[PDB]
């Protein structure tokens, strides 16, 4: 996965389920008065609603990544290897994994009030049931100001990191995929000025052989570092649409396509879906491995005073066009 | 550009078109009894019908890429600073390169066939009209057989090439593609064995690490690499919806995003469109930049022995299915 | 730049050296009664002998790296940008940067020792003098187990990591170091088997595509990655000029030539000089930039139990040998 | 594996040498009088003197790279997979491809010369002897206008190329090789310029990230990208021992150390010895794996008038100075 916040005018968060199998992910609105019953919290039964892909078991959504009708959003990636989740601690705020995003959004409206907030906090080991383990994560925040930042719970604790680049995948720990892009600094769009041999005229065969070495493994970093590079190089500008159609091919410079991946005998991690969730406007966008067309539901055309799940179909067959 | 032959179970072939500006390209559909009026070789008023993506010129195709109704297809490609096209001659047939595609897929059935034919061919120099030059192409060639060839007019003449990963993109010359391949030999689409460092335990902190090493530029060879790869790792034995999805999946793995691939000031080469046609079927498949749903066009549900052009709108506006519109119908 | 623990029967300890400036080094042996006067440590006018690089300011050696007699090396290398020193505070035992060496070596024996005994240590912000800040160095720890570990004083304080690949460079954090080896796990000294494209045969045009992917530039991670494999590689169980020659050529696949790192203006940075210890019998083999040939220094030739430095040159002009002389001795 | 014409102010002419076999090579000097036996040309009994590093069989010098006293240089590296010799024809200047080096340093002075005399030539398939078939070697020829080129005989028979780096490896052809160049031209020496995310600050780690994509492997399009470019860099206007220092050094840049390079199991190539030889005075230096002391042999303090060959060995024992 890869999941990245795109700022041409109105403001944009999502990503990329890159996955080996489905969780019965649904489109899922959480509308004002569901009552969430946090496992070390008090219960908040009035709150901001929430619109994002979500499971949904014993009537509780387990998003995978959200936006508010405020505009704050929140991505969960895994962090397998890397993560560490700690008991709960009288000393502080203990939110569990699985809740993480459902808190957030179901309390605060910013970045900066995120930041403020996660000061007392400890991502506990709690896990939803028995039959559900608590899977390793880390998370990407965005809003409308445009900024990210990147929350990981390791060995060494709970750890908030500003983002410069707004986009974020799976391991290493994040300060080490910040330094790692540094390595990628004389890559351009366009052709290099030769200082590599002066005097001496090179042919230059191909265009843009200034991306000949533009990562493209389907490995994490590999995908941080070509989506940094597609979102910082991609328009601005834009109107719902344009900025909408952007969004998609931002995300398909990574994309996972059946059998580049392997994880284990013929099992393959793929791009299972893609989510794409204007903030100013509360609307999700989404497609899917099966279905290239763009679907979307607005949250603002549903009761949000109301308090039951509001779902709808995520993965869909292929929705051709057959013009004669 | 990119263009591939995929043979999951039926065959597909088709391509991306990456450039920085549109050429009119629409769909288009030349029937059996369209006159062609060939530069240098006798007029054919009775041949093969084809589809493809194509300009629209005093009523002429000028396909960028097609499929004949017997199953072959071409495409053409950028090979600007690598191909050479030759004066008319009269001890060769002689093809204008514009006319390329039009000509094999008028003429012939089968890669085999065409392999044959070309022999005694030059690609000449002359260009549709005095004020529209020939571009500088060179073309895949595919059929049912899941085989295909690469066909290069360079400074040493006519090449034709067995292609054995059934994909092409721009330079350099096909032979110097070939061999770059074997430089990504130890990628694995998993985990490879550590004998790296023997004795050493490196922490495999990702999944397919094996791919840590594959290119993802925007330029000719990182194109073609990638491509060979996700093409020669793609589900097999598929059904029709299932084939085309994976097709296009095939080629987005090469795309080319807004701003990605600088070849003037602020000027970038994108990918336009996207093209799949199922050989067995004549069936044209294509998305395009600003849609991404896929639309498609049945050769076969079209009048073949007429001799008009039959023309359908490629570009398109996204194409976007509101879910909750509460119309209440 | 780049230090190295080699095991193939003796042990090795040396360096590369690669900067722009020089610091007036030579080869200095402190022998056991020289009285160290530290910054915030009790003198200790007995200790362990010792024998390195180091410059000599003030009758004081400062080390860039050495061994001592009881088969303990420690090497310092630039940290620039990474590293923090700290105050000097009254809960810790404070080690000034520019004393590390001189007091790991004179005080204890093995790698485990230091772990032990590093577990309360504060390295400090003293400096050696006001017109000698202290340059911010991190260093390698390795002896006759054939183990090493890695001290890192950086913004979280100091750490101490056990080192699975006996090798170290420059920036970043030893963790990261480690953790961008696994991006290499697929290389390999010979052919990789073709798994990338199954079904088609890559001719493998030259020997070693296995190492087609294996870094050669001069910054701090790809001396690393590259390093790491020629230890780890390099030959074992041999004798000690066979083994001197090859922890050399180790290291020269690492040397950075003039003209290939720039750090300003027509100023570069290359490898000043190299030297390699044998932790069992205490001897120095060195050369240098302008002197392909290897000098040799051992220490228990000279009278441990002086307390005077004993200083020889390492910086010399090349040594040809005139082979076609017609002396006629 | 790797030969170089280096031009600071005299001409530098040389190679490592790299392989896993060796063939009981020698530094060996042909004076004027020596008499080759070409197999398909006239007796020469009379020519330049030539000095380098050959095997010597019945009498006969086989040179591996060597230069004349003209300040003409060849050396011959392996082209195994790429070349192709052709039998001896009638309409042609016949050469055998282990006497190219021998007779082109024996009848001419410059690269011109070598260019328009090569036009008739072809390189036959005639081996010295039933012990000794014909290995196929490609050739770099250099000389003191600072200029050099490639002569190349493959299935589409004779190629003569100006060369622009003044370098050559192995495999794969020559305009092959040039292309592979244009992939590296961002790389430089210092630090690049962050125009790949433009408006972000890339933190510049470590020195010469510029380099970070330069190959360091073993493999020959490897070894010609980095010693190009090693090559390209080196000082210039620099004295007599100066040159030679900076000579080995680019060559050590792309040496082979045992282990890294596996031909067959537990069997290595690796840099045997390393040449360099000033085409204005004659005098060839040279070291080899086991002994890093450079060494000298000057043509001009033999008697060049002479007709035998004058033999000195090239592989030595390690020269250690000892100190105290
Ligand atoms: C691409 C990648 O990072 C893989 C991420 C997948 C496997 C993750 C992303 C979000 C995850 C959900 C989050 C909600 C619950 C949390 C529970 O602790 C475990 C089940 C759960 C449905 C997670 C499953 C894995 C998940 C989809
Ligand atoms: C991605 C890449 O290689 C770019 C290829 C584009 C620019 C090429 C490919 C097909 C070309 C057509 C072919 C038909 C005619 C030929 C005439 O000689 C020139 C006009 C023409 C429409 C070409 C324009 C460029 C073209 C789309
Ligand atoms: C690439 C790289 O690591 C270069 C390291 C150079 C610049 C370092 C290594 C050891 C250093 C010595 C250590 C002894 C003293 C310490 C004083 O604080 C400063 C002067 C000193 C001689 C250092 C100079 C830099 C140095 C050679
Ligand atoms: C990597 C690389 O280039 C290695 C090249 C080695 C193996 C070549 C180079 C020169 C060769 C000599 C040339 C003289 C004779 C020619 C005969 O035809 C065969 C024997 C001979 C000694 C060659 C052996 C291989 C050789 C050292
Ligand atoms: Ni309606």
């Amino acid at each position: 996965c890869t999941s990245i916040l795109y700022s041409p005018k109105d403001h944009y968060f999502g990503r990329n389920l890159d996955y080996e199998i489905a969780y019965g992910q649904k489109v899922v609105i959480t509308p004002r008065n569901y009552e969430f019953k946090f496992a070390n919290l008090p219960a908040e039964k009035s709150h901001y609603a929430m619109i994002g892909i979500a499971a949904v078991a014993n009537n509780t959504p387990l998003y995978c990544d959200a936006i508010n009708e405020k505009g704050l959003g929140v991505a969960g990636l895994s962090f397998a290897g890397q993560g560490k989740y700690f008991p709960v601690v009288e000393d502080k705020k203990n939110i569990a994994s699985f809740e993480f995003i459902s808190y957030i959004l179901a309390t605060y409206e910013t970045v900066d009030q995120v930041k403020e907030n996660l000061t007392d906090v400890n991502i506990s080991d709690v896990s939803f049931s028995k039959n559900t383990p608590a899977s390793e994560l880390h998370w990407l925040v965005g809003d409308k100001t445009g900024k990210s930042i990147v929350v990981e719970s390791d060995e060494k604790g709970l750890h908030v990191y500003d983002n410069p680049v707004n986009a974020l995948t799976n391991a290493p720990l994040f300060p080490q995929q910040l330094t790692n892009l540094a390595n990628y600094a004389a890559v351009v769009p366009g052709q290099p000025n030769n200082d590599f041999l002066p005097g001496v005229d090179l042919k230059m065969y191909s265009r843009s052989l200034g991306t000949h070495h533009l990562p493209g493994g389907m490995d994490s970093e590999s995908r941080f570092v070509k989506v940094c590079f597609a979102l910082n190089h991609a328009p601005k500008d834009s109107d719902e649409v344009e900025s909408v159609t952007n969004f998609f091919h931002i995300l398909q410079s990574v994309e996972q396509v059946k059998g580049m991946d392997e994880v284990g005998p013929n099992i393959f991690e793929y791009t299972m879906y893609t989510s794409c969730m204007n903030l100013e406007k509360g609307i999700l966008y989404f497609n899917c491995y099966d279905d290239s067309r763009i679907s979307a539901v607005d949250m603002n055309k549903e009761d949000l005073s109301s308090s039951d799940l509001i779902v709808f179909d995520l993965f869909k067959k292929q929705d051709i066009s057959f013009i004669n």
